[PDB]
RNA sequence: GUGCUGGCCGCUCUCGCUAGAGGGAGGUCAGAGCACAUAAUAUCAAUGGAAUAU
DNA sequence: TATTCCATTGATATTATCATCTAGAC
DNA sequence: GTCTAGATGATATACAGTT
């Protein structure tokens, strides 16, 4: 009902309604709003205050003074009755009678089955088994374990149940009532249990979603704290002296500053830099200390004061969150309220019994729509459809495959321009079959030997590699017990290939126009930055600007005409890739996000433009603008690319993707880059669509997955020039192979491998651990440098890293070796010789093999 | 059902004019295939522009 | 190279997406 | 009967270069 099941949802349009449904909603949301405030006092929670923008806040000692005044002498009652709230859960079903004026409460426990079972069964039942069976249940509990054995002994159970049943019932089923009756608390319709009952629960999730995150943070901040305080050196503070000092002039600390500082400090320097008060400090006497410190602990010093410079910034207390923009309503079947459900030809039909009748649109998501009532519940019958607006249009209709799902709650929400929605969250259920394999084997170092026995003898897996130019590299293969072949799957046997290494779609032939675009979008705002310089101190454009300004026809020939004429030149070719792009659908993805990048550029383009008249000492700050256009555009591409990969894997059980990094802080140098590809939300996309057929999905390491032979597991050297082509030299021979389809085959030899064979470390955890105990005699163990750099295990070195290359492991100096022979191989202009990855006189793939 | 496109005409703004470029609202003429898990709250990091300094 | 102000975007955590007894009715 | 609405319901699946 919950464990096996997928939650998804959609909407459907309220065209009209009938009855007192605004009224109902109305005093739904104002109750809500007042509740909410009202109880966020009642649990005195400190917090921020939202004015100033949390540089002042209000203690939990004065929220805690306040609510001693607000409450007075029921301050006991509440206390227990928001624990229990808090706690949530089945004990806490009872709450709405805070609210409820007729609640009445039942003076005797309900007889369940599961206390039926337990006592038709005291009999039999020794005293171990008793106190065993009751020390986890709190009503249970209320009776020794020796008073239950007498009971069951002497006693029939008819007779039993009667002289049981007034003792275990639940104490905090009355608290509510107790609450109400005191403080006089009043609700709009305090004589509908349905409403209050919806009430109760909204307020309840908002406050619990507020607890959760309000204790979290309080650790996370003594986290920090404790981390900040263990690593203190002397790197450290003359780090901090030094970070303290830039901050007097303006100017503030950097890990490029600080590291080409120190390397430009040594040397003796004639020409001014561009970091020049820093060397300037740097080469004053009391920051020698500075320059002497090894690389790595310089590393951890500036680390650890990035750590120490985020942890002042943090407030308090988190805001006290807001309540003002509207909840989605649910209403439910069993007691949260009263609904029917009824597909009409033209209409779908919402009754809500006294609240007025609901009629919505159909959708072309729920395509084909039928509802069947079963006794506490809907089952749900659709398909998808093709929406085609054009009335005329060549393209042939399609239709999906049937869906079947699970109906037991619908859901009312208003949009802020005043439309009505009403919301279907229906279940799909799959075997939870891939779902463990993938959680439980596959993501384990060590699985245990209950789930090994457990797999099938039979798999079909696959693995992909994702990148911003070939979006998508497959890989597919098959695998089981008894099978020889290349591939071996740890723990499990040996497998081969179905479907080798290969390029999904290649790039479109706009791709080259919409990078040309954007150079010249980047070259006319470098030509009014400097426009506007020269005119400052009354100079003259350099002479190469002008001539590349004067390449497009003008009016004119002042620079700030010419400028306006390549602005314009510029955005009517924007337009018309746009318009056309957007008349075919979308075909090409690699050309929809260059459209998507060459847009940006064009909007700071316009940005800069507007602001080329202002003097100096003036700021001008941006102004807000009511559009939502990029981000529904954006969303698209990445919905459309997650499908290509779910279409292409229909038939897999395991798919295997390297978990790649998001965009980070200050120090990196391309992080508008991978905003664009935008890698995490994209995995995400992928998970939820795999997931709604029964496919599992793992996330692998992916460090060196781009560099290591699949064939042999040595080094190779990955042209800078050309990144599509990798190097490797091997038994005396030069060979090439592209380094998208040794992605997907390295991501496909370290998913079956479950990430055991490391490519580098540090001289642990369970990966680690488990590769040491496997490939060498024991876990603990030394390392002693031999011969020209390879390392030999012993049962010494610190802090290096040390690779893993052809069942060996090498010092850092080695690699660098093997890659510049590499390199060096390449730039005399020996002639290479091609491999596929996909041949079948391939006897063993050695990549990420420790056995 | 939700989402994503241009040309042309007035009006109205900001900037410039040896000269035009851009924004907003509207009218009109066209274009239009393939995706869809729906929400509330909180928190962190960056992107772009402008001014300032070595 | 760095600082400050605006508005917008990528990412990650919480809260969610009912079942079965009982008392009245008719 | 069989409805249909209100008050009450045992515990709990990993790991740490790449775009
Ligand atoms: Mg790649």
């Amino acid at each position: 009902m919950k464990v096996h099941e997928i939650p998804r949802s959609q909407l459907l349009k309220i065209k009209q309604y009938e009855g007192s449904f605004v009224e109902w909603y109305r005093d739904l949301q104002e109750d809500r709003k007042k509740f909410a405030s009202l109880l966020f006092r009642w649990a005195a929670f400190g917090y921020a205050a939202r004015e100033d923008d949390g540089a002042t806040y209000i203690s939990p000692s004065q929220a805690l003074l306040e609510r001693r005044l607000l409450l007075g002498d029921a301050e006991d009652v509440a206390i227990k009755f928001l624990d229990v709230l808090f706690k949530g859960g089945a004990p806490s079903s009872s709450c709405y009678s805070l609210f409820y004026e007729d609640f009445a409460l039942r003076d005797k426990a309900k007889y369940s089955g599961a206390k039926r079972e337990f006592i038709e069964g005291l009999a039999t039942m020794p005293l171990d088994k008793i106190i065993e069976r009751i020390r986890q249940d709190e009503q249970l509990s209320k009776i020794p374990a020796e008073e239950w054995l007498i009971l069951g002994a002497e006693y029939s159970p008819e007779e039993i149940w009667e002289q049981v049943a007034p003792r275990i019932v639940n104490v905090d089923r009355s608290l509510g009532k107790q609450l109400r009756e005191r403080l006089g608390i009043k609700c709009r319709r305090p004589h509908d249990a349905g409403y209050c009952k919806i009430l109760m629960e909204v307020v309840a999730r908002q406050l619990r979603s507020h607890n959760e995150t309000y204790h979290e943070y309080l650790n996370q901040t003594h986290e920090m704290k404790t981390k900040v305080a263990n690593n203190l050196t002397n790197e450290f503070d003359l780090v901090c002296e030094f970070a303290e000092v830039l901050e007097e002039k303006n100017y503030g600390l950097g890990w490029y500053v600080l590291w080409q500082g120190v390397k430009q400090a040594l040397k003796e320097q004639k020409k001014p830099t561009k970091i020049q008060i820093a060397v300037d400090q740097l080469r004053q006497p009391k920051f020698a200390g500075l320059l002497t410190a090894k690389w790595r602990a310089l590393k951890g010093a500036y680390d650890t004061w990035k750590l120490k410079k985020r942890l002042e910034k943090r407030k308090a207390f988190p805001y006290m969150p807001n309540w003002d923009n509207d909840y989605q309503i649910p209403v439910g079947l069993t007691g949260l309220g009263v609904f029917t459900l009824e597909v009409k030809r033209t209409e779908v039909v919402v009754d809500l019994k006294e609240h007025g009748k609901l009629f919505c649109s159909h959708s072309h998501y729920f395509g084909d729509l039928t509802a069947e009532k079963h006794p506490s519940r809907y089952h749900l019958k659709f398909r998808h459809k093709l929406k085609l607006r054009k009335r005329d249009s060549r393209v042939e209709p399609t239709i999906g495959p049937w869906i079947e799902a699970a109906l037991r709650e619908i859901t009312i929400q208003k949009k802020p321009n005043g439309v009505f929605y009403l919301g279907l969250p229906y279940a799909l259920s799959h075997g939870i079959d891939n779902f463990q394999i993938a959680k439980r084997f596959f993501s384990a170092a060590k699985p245990d030997k209950e789930v090994i026995n457990g797999l099938p003898s039979e798999m079909v897996v696959g693995a992909a590699d994702l990148n911003l130019s070939n979006i998508v590299a497959p890989v597919k293969a098959r695998i089981g017990k008894g099978l020889e072949g290349p591939l071996h799957a740890l723990d499990y046997g040996y497998g081969e290939l179905i479907d080798g290494p290969k390029i999904l779609t290649p790039d479109g032939p706009r791709c080259g126009e919409l990078i040309s675009l954007k150079r010249d979008i980047v070259e006319i705002k470098s030509a009014i930055k400097e426009f506007k310089a020269c005119q400052r101190e009354g100079l003259t454009m350099s002479e190469e600007t002008t001539t590349w300004l004067s390449e497009v026809e003008s009016p004119s020939d002042s620079p700030r005409c010419m400028i306006q004429s390549r602005i314009a030149d510029t955005s009517r070719r924007l337009n018309s890739f746009k318009y056309q792009m957007n008349k075919e659908g979308y075909q090409d993805l690699a050309e929809a996000l260059r459209l998507l990048d060459a847009m940006d550029s064009y909007n700071s383009l316009l940005e800069s433009y507007q602001r080329m008249h202002l003097s100096p000492g003036e700021q001008s700050p941006k102004e807000a603008k009511f559009d939502t256009k990029r981000a529904s555009f954006r969303d698209l591409l990445r919905r459309r690319v997650a499908h290509t990969i779910v279409e292409y894997f229909d038939d897999c059980d395991i798919v295997f993707f390297e978990d790649l990094d998001g965009p980070s802080d200050s120090d990196s140098r391309n992080n508008a880059l991978v905003k664009l590809l935008s890698p995490r939300t994209l995995l995400l996309y992928i998970r939820q669509a795999l997931e709604k057929r029964g496919i599992g999905m793992v996330e692998v390491a992916k460090d060196g997955t781009s560099q290591n032979n699949p064939i042999s597991g040595h080094v190779g050297w990955r042209n800078k020039q050309n990144k599509s082509e990798i190097y490797f030299y091997e038994d005396k021979e030069l060979l090439v192979m592209d380094a998208d389809e040794v992605g997907a085959m390295n991501i496909l030899c370290r998913g079956l491998n479950h990430s055991v064979c490391p490519y580098s470390f540090v001289t642990y955890g369970k990966r680690v651990k488990r590769f040491l105990k496997d490939r060498y005699g024991s876990s603990n163990v030394r390392f002693l440098v031999a011969s020209m750099g390879f390392v030999t295990v012993t049962t010494a070195l610190v802090g290096k890293r040390l690779y893993y290359h052809g069942g060996e492991l090498v010092t850092h100096d080695l690699h660098n070796r093997m890659k510049d022979e590499i390199k060096y191989l390449v730039e005399k202009e020996v002639l290479a010789r091609r491999v596929s990855l996909s041949d079948s006189t391939i006897k063993s793939y050695k990549s990420f093999a420790h056995v």
